[PDB]
Parts: C-alpha cells; sequence; structure tokens
C-alpha cells in the first residue's frame, strides 16, 4: 500500500511533538488517543496538528490548528480528550476531537494543495531528524521522566 | 536470598505510586531510575518511600521520607534525579537521591525491624489490589495520558 511520508501527530504540553501516525506507516489508516488536561479547570485545550520528525513541534511544520473550549472544570488529568487522525488512501488528513463529558467536538480536514511538501522537501526533513537525533533522543528520554513533588 | 513481599517505591508528582522494586522481585537487589521536577525552578525533590500494590501512595504503605535541597534553577523537567533503592536479603533499604548536575546526594535507610511485612498485612494489600484491579487499572491509565495545552486567553 501507499505510506505516510512523514509522521503525523499533535502538540502536547510543554511543545512536545506526540505523534499519532509515525512515517513509512500504511495508508489509509486511522488512529484513536485520548488525551488529558494540564492543569485544574483547564477550560479548554489546544489541538495543533503537525508534521515531521523532530521531538519540539517548534522544528516541525504546523499543518492546522483549533481549539476546543467548554470543558466543564475538573482536576488536571480527569478531562478526556479523544482525538482521532484519520488518513484516507490519497492522504487527506482529517482529525477530530471530542470532548466525552459533553459530546461536543471539533474537526478540521487537511487538504494535499499547492503550500505541502514536494518529495525533496520531505527527504530535508528525514535528513534534519537525523542530524538531531541524538538530541531529539535526549528530549524524547525527558518528557518519559516521571516528576518528582517539591520539598516544604 | 528472598523474595520482596510487596513492591516498593516512591511516590510521583499527583500522589502516584511508582514502583522500583516489584513484588516478588529477588533480594538483595538494586534498582536505578532518574525522575526530574514538576515545576520552573523547583529547588529540590521531597522523597516519600511507599510500599504496596496500589495504583496511588494514599492508598499504600508510607515508609520514610527526605528530601534533596540545593537544585539549580532550570526549567520544568530539565534536573536529572537519580535514585537508587538497594535493598539487602534482611530487607532493609537504602534509597539515595543524587542530583546529577551538581553530585548533591541524599540517603536515607529504612529498616525492617517492625513486624510490618506479616502474613496478615501482606495478604491485605495483595488482596485489595485484586479487589481495586479494575479501578487501578484505569487511574494508571489515565495517569499515563499526554496532555494537551491551554488555549490563549
Amino acid at each position: 500500500s501507499d505510506v505516510a511520508p512523514l509522521s503525523l501527530g499533535l502538540e502536547t504540553a510543554g511543545g512536545v511533538m506526540t505523534a499519532l501516525i509515525k512515517r513509512n506507516s500504511t495508508i489509509p489508516t486511522k488512529q484513536t488517543q485520548i488525551f488529558t488536561t494540564y492543569s485544574d479547570n483547564q477550560p479548554g485545550v489546544l489541538i495543533q496538528v503537525y508534521e515531521g520528525e523532530r521531538a519540539m513541534t517548534k522544528d516541525n511544520n504546523l499543518l492546522g490548528r483549533f481549539e476546543l473550549s467548554g470543558i466543564p472544570p475538573a482536576p488536571r488529568g480527569v478531562p478526556q480528550i479523544e482525538v482521532t487522525f484519520d488518513i484516507d488512501a490519497n492522504g487527506i488528513l482529517n482529525v477530530t476531537a471530542t470532548d466525552k463529558s459533553t459530546g461536543k467536538a471539533n474537526k478540521i480536514t487537511i487538504t494535499n494543495d499547492k503550500g505541502r511538501l514536494s518529495k525533496e522537501e520531505i527527504e530535508r526533513m528525514v535528513q534534519e531528524a537525523e542530524k538531531y537525533k541524538a538530541e531529539d533522543e535526549v528530549q524524547r528520554e525527558r518528557v518519559s521522566m516521571y516528576r518528582l513533588p517539591n520539598v516544604h
């Protein structure tokens, strides 16, 4: 089958690239993942869709953005935001985010138009990750470390 | 050698039980894991040692605490705090925490002279984990879930 030429994911807290569909994954495909809030009573979540292999979204390519508001106040980590990345056989990417507390959903359709990447630009972004692989490895391992509470 | 009747670990952010030595592990043994700070410029970490199988430390048994202070200012998640659990065959547990940036360390010995690992106490805490197996499973997956940023004001 065809494949995703670049990894696709979302920005998670701290400017982290969190991939839902990995580079060279077979397409069509869909991946569904549950996300939650960063702070108590957080009223909305920022959904920014990125493509690329680097560990931090500042270094990847923004494909689309939307906000989901109206989240009921709750302790951090309790709201459940269901995100689905859905790629068709032509590579067209639909992203849906749904607040399971109320059922309010938001969605974007990301097409394959003129501002998108060519084979050579795709190839260059692959090179970029390899050059920064060791540094990006440390960023990802940092994201994965458990956090300890403060003293006093 | 012996085996650890209960899991041993520390409380991580949010009151979470993070086990470093799993129940039924052969002892003596040593386990090392690196942790980091929860907030920007966090100047110290509180090391709270817990025993038990439940997902949250409030449901497990507190064994002791110590603080490691003197962490230099840095963004949240940047300091690297190495924690090592070292247990001997009689269940005596040493916990050391070391700031890898400065080499500053602190350490505690958790003695095993109370009778705390009794058949009846071990049995209850193992049964509890089974009884709350589904609830603790959803809690652990909830903790592991990625977080989305807040929106522009």
